[PDB]
């Protein structure tokens, strides 16, 4: 079914999604200049064809000359890469999201992209820090107003400058709050939520199949684990038994297994890697496949536990994660 030469799977909208990407978020200061650019040239030449991307992850200029490099020497053809970027919190207010995504058009210096997507379901106030703080730490909010924001997403994709519209760490209810919506126009047909063997989104998963919306799986690989706000009570998901005993039959990585599980149920992965032995292994993943039993379990291994919790932001009205899914 899957291949490393065509892996791309259908999107309600008529379009497709590659169900591999390379995800692009590395901590600023941690990360050398160039890294991202290096990262996702070396992707596309290993048969990459999803990046994944956001002007808040501070490199998407680096994202934009790696794929117009590729497009200007012939390797791939604009059609032939999948970019997705994400609309920030402080950029929701109905206005700013059409100038929002043409700054990333300009950063990218691309025309269109394939997947824009709410990045998360809070507004923040709306400014030059994208994480708005007062003097005694406080978070500075913003009402939050989602139907209003995708209608200003629609006229978007009505324009011409975005394929596919999307959405990211959305609960249930926020799902439906756009579905719902009289006189939807676009609906949405992808959330992106964090998704791997430890919290396999089973509900959340259902529903959206239910609604032709396909899950990208964010941190498929269990994050990076960054103490500053990754929640690292869960032990390390790529030194799980299980998965690197199944790692030992295949002689794949458990990295790989995770991957291959996903996939496997329909799931789309963004595995981020800047080392070029890791961003090929990674997508090493069309040789082989898992028995129903083993991706049982695998899915099995389920904590209900997020690596990534956003707990600062608890106290918004749409934090999505105090809901059951
Ligand atoms: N929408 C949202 O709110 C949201 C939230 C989180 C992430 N995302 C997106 O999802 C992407 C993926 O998630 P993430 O970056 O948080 O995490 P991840 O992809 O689950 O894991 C990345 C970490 O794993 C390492 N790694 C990659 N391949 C490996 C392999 N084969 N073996 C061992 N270690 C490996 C990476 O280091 P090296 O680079 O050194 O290989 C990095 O430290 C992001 O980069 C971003 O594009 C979106």
């Amino acid at each position: 079914d899957l291949s490393a030469a065509s892996h791309r799977i259908p999107l309600s909208d008529g379009n497709s999604i590659p169900i591999i990407g390379l995800g692009t978020y590395s901590e600023p200061k941690s990360t050398p200049k160039g890294a991202c650019a290096t990262s996702v040239k070396v992707a596309i030449d290993t048969g990459y064809r999803h990046i994944d991307g956001a002007y808040i992850y501070q490199n998407e200029h680096e994202v934009g000359e790696a794929i117009r490099e590729k497009i200007a020497e012939g390797k791939v053809r604009r059609e032939d890469i999948f970019y997705c970027g994400k609309l920030w919190a402080t950029n929701h207010v109905p206005e700013m999201v059409r100038p929002t995504l043409e700054r990333t058009l300009r950063v990218l210096q691309l025309d269109y992209v394939d997947l824009y997507i709410i990045e998360v379901p809070m507004a923040f106030k709306p400014g030059d820090e994208i994480y708005p703080r007062d003097e005694n730490g406080k978070w500075l909010y913003h009402k939050s107003n989602l139907c209003a924001t995708w209608e200003a997403m629609e006229a978007c994709k009505d324009a011409g400058l975005v394929k596919s519209l999307g959405v990211s760490n959305f609960n249930r209810r926020q799902l439906e709050l756009i579905l719902n919506k009289p006189g939807l126009k676009h609906k949405p047909v992808s959330n992106q939520v964090e998704c791997h063997p430890y919290f396999t989104q089973p509900k959340l998963l259902k529903f959206c199949q239910q609604h032709d919306i396909v899950i990208t799986a964010y941190s498929p690989l269990g994050t990076s684990r960054n103490p500053i706000w990754v929640n690292v009570s869960s032990p390390p998901l790529l030194k799980d038994a299980l998965l690197n005993s199944l790692g030992k039959r295949y002689n794949k990585t458990a990295a790989q297994i995770v991957l291959r599980f996903n996939i496997q149920r329909g799931v789309v992965v963004i595995p981020k890697s800047f080392n070029l032995e890791r961003i090929k292994e990674n997508f090493q993943i069309f040789d082989f496949s898992l028995t129903e039993e083993e991706m049982k379990d695998i899915e099995a291994l389920n904590k209900n536990v997020r690596f990534v919790e956003l707990l600062m932001w608890r106290d918004h009205p749409e934090y999505p994660f105090h809901d059951e899914y």
